[PDB]
């Protein structure tokens, strides 16, 4: 296998990878809803999903969900 180091980390570089993952995601929950996954199986991409648009928009800039959902507030870092 491979052994020592799996690339560099970076905040715009991540970003990159992000954004594939909420596209590949979005799809892989929609097809495992046409094929009538277990509900269990489904719910573990789900809760993933709902994390992938945060990790991306919020790592742009944009708040998480901010203005969508009720429950889901702002919620700033102060440290």
């Amino acid at each position: 296998g491979s052994s020592g180091s799996s690339g560099t980390t970076a905040k715009p570089q991540q970003i990159q990878a992000l954004m594939d993952e909420v596209t590949k995601q979005g799809n892989i929950v929609r097809e495992l809803k046409a094929q009538k996954a277990d509900k269990n199986e489904v719910a573990a991409e789900v809760a993933k999903l709902l994390d992938l648009k945060k990790q991306l928009a919020v790592a742009e800039g944009k708040p998480p969900e901010a203005p969508k959902g009720k429950k889901k507030k702002s919620g700033p870092s102060s440290g």
